[PDB]
């Protein structure tokens, strides 16, 4: 599922969704129409991401993004080799994002 590209379906019952971008290792939004998907296809950018989030992530930028809805999630710190605690304002953001150390740990050794 991860894999594959998003699908909005056929409906016209427009919703915003997200969808596992694998380039960009980054869960996105896309507006689904309410009916007839595939598995990339999420309410939340969390299940998204503890769903398709790879270990490639560990290499990715820590990233604020432009909301400010702000959550205090983990991220790796890949010069010090650590899980850092930081705030993610909450829109726009990439799979270097954890909710929580273990996870963080778990994803990016310890
Ligand atoms: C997935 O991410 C890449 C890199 O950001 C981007 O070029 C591409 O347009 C994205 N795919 C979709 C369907 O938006």
């Amino acid at each position: 599922s991860c894999q594959l590209g998003y699908s909005a379906g056929p409906c016209m019952g427009m919703t915003s969704r997200y969808f596992y971008n694998g380039t960009s290792m980054a869960c996105e939004t896309f507006q689904y129409g309410g009916c007839m998907g595939n598995g990339n296809n999420f309410v939340t950018e969390k299940e998204c991401l503890q769903t398709c989030r790879t270990v490639a992530a560990c290499n990715l930028p820590i990233v604020r993004g432009p909301c400010r809805a702000f959550i205090q999630l983990w991220a790796f710190d890949a010069v010090k080799g650590k899980c850092v605690l930081f705030p993610y304002g909450g829109c726009q953001g990439n799979g270097n994002k954890f909710y929580s150390e273990k996870e963080c740990r778990e994803y990016c050794g310890v």
